[PDB]
């Protein structure tokens, strides 16, 4: 029964649920506060098969809000902050929202939202305006008819559903990263995706959730110290500006039993210099919105620099194959379609079988990326499949050159994508991030690609940014370079 996961994480919760900011929350209050959520609900007639929207920021409530909406066997909606007006709204339409939940410090955001889109009920965490106040008996559960207990949302956006069963297994998935617990868990990521599934795998083993509202370093530093944080979860460059801040000697991480990094490509050399300065406490985890968990890279595999380009092995329980356009399997060492057949992999995307059936088959996932395993069993990916430069019947994978570019010492990011070309198939263009205050030479960078890649993987163009574009979740905008090079 789909109500299962719900009762796990409500069983977990231990005597301190939540820390931040105000001080701390007890297990006993936040209970309190997801019967009350519930019940509020449940009363203002949200029924079982249908969404509830949820617009909010890192606070603990929210941590309570998306356990309330699971344990009424509804499917928790969380709205993006870094998401448009107009994704946001699409999002609430497509995904059958019978509620509107938001806090009152996002209200303007609301509204706004409410002009775009109708929806039956419109709930606030606390006084407001533009909805009814919920802040004003045991946990009564109800069964979602589809198991469902989360969509959420990716050219055109789809609604990742995701069974009560597959967060089930995260917490488990989890649990083989991170240790058991109890941990004292840093999560500065949006609560709205994996950050308040992190909260969910926090409470379910009985440990502390550590809110913070965003990424600074100073703050990280400081609230690891004083809460004697043991966990923390940050996009890689925020591993990068931790790592190098200058306050870290100065501060005590010695409660730091794993500093989690992942979301993104990350920089091996830039990931070196963490796993130097900060120790070994450092771990990378690999998933996608559709596959959840798929690997971790431990900090004893980051003492080795050949897997500093991997993602690692995969997790407990998660098959992967590489494969070929075909669709047969591959040996170890070639490069192919990720494939992956986990019980924390989706059900699939919410009210369109067509989407689905392109992704899905056999139970298996086409994650969408490339890449290859190594004599020891890491997984190593060479490209997402969109990135992929083709000249003349030859793959050249971005992320390869990229690798090789950052390894320069004046050299801090890369993108590298592949306009059409007649001659050369199409023409491999470079976007650099160069260093602190330095000059490097265009031309030893096109000699270094040379020497370790060989002719067909230089770039023609290498032009020097301030930045390396990023889509709203935080990857490379490799369609913006593009655009630059057209
Ligand atoms: N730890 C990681 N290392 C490298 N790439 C990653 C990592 N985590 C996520 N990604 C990339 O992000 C994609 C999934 O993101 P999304 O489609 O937004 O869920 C994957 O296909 C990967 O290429
Ligand atoms: C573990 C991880 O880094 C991760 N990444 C993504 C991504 O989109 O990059 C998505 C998920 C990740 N872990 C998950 C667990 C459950 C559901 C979704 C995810």
């Amino acid at each position: 029964p789909a109500m299962g996961y719900a009762r796990r994480v409500m069983d977990g919760i231990g005597e301190v649920a939540v820390t931040g900011a105000g001080g701390s929350v007890t297990g006993a209050r936040l209970r309190h506060q997801v019967r009350l959520l519930a019940h509020a609900l449940t009363e203002a007639g949200i029924p079982p098969g249908r969404g509830v929207a949820c617009l909010h920021a890192n606070t603990w409530r929210a941590i309570a809000l998306r356990l309330a909406v699971q344990a009424i066997g509804c499917h928790y909606v969380g709205l993006r902050p870094t998401a448009a007006v107009t994704e946001q709204a699409r999002a609430i339409a497509a995904a059958d929202s019978a509620a509107l939940v938001f806090e009152p410090s996002v209200e303007a955001r609301a509204a706004d939202l409410l002009e775009r889109v109708s929806v039956p009920v419109v709930l606030s965490l606390g006084p407001t305006s533009r909805g009814r106040d919920i802040l004003a008996t045991p946990l009564r559960y109800r069964e979602h008819p589809e198991g469902i207990a989360v969509v959420a949302f990716t050219g055109t956006p789809k609604g990742v559903a995701h069974s009560s069963t597959a967060m089930s297994a995260c917490v488990d998935a989890a649990v083989s990263m991170y240790g058991r617990g109890p941990w004292r868990f840093l999560i500065p990521i949006p609560l709205s995706d994996l950050g308040g599934e992190l909260a969910q795998c926090t409470l379910a083993t009985g440990g502390t959730v550590v809110l913070l509202e965003e990424f600074q370093p100073d703050a990280v530093l400081e609230a690891i110290e004083r809460e004697r944080a043991t966990h923390v979860f940050l996009a890689p460059n925020w591993l990068y500006q931790l790592a190098e801040h200058p306050a870290l000697p100065r501060s005590d991480l010695s409660s730091l039993r794993r500093v989690v990094y992942g979301g993104a490509p990350a920089v091996p050399s830039r990931v070196a210099a963490a796993r130097e300065r900060m120790g070994a406490v450092l771990m990378q985890n690999y998933g996608t919105q559709e596959a959840a968990f798929i690997a971790a890279l431990t900090p004893d595999d980051h003492a080795r620099r050949e897997l500093l380009t991997a993602v690692g092995r995969p997790l407990p329980h998660v098959e992967v194959e590489i494969r070929d356009d075909s669709g047969g399997t591959l040996p170890r060492g070639a490069v192919g379609e990720v494939w992956v057949r986990s019980p924390m992999t989706m059900s699939g995307y919410w009210r369109d079988p067509e989407r689905t059936a392109q992704v899905l088959s056999g139970g298996w996932l086409r994650t969408g990326d490339v890449g290859t395993f190594d004599e020891d069993g890491h997984l190593h990916l060479t490209d997402r499949l969109q990135d992929i430069i083709i000249v003349e019947a030859y793959n050249v994978y971005s992320r390869r050159v990229e690798h090789v570019l950052t390894e320069h010492p004046d050299v801090r990011a890369a993108a590298v994508v592949g306009v059409p070309d007649p001659d050369s198939g199409e023409a491999v263009c470079a976007a650099v991030v160069v260093a602190d205050g330095a000059d490097p030479d265009p031309e030893h960078l096109r000699a270094l690609v040379r020497d370790h890649l060989g002719d067909l993987h230089v770039p023609r163009r290498v032009e020097f940014v301030r930045s390396i574009p990023v889509t709203p979740a935080g990857k490379p905008d490799k369609v913006k370079v593009r655009t630059w090079f057209t």
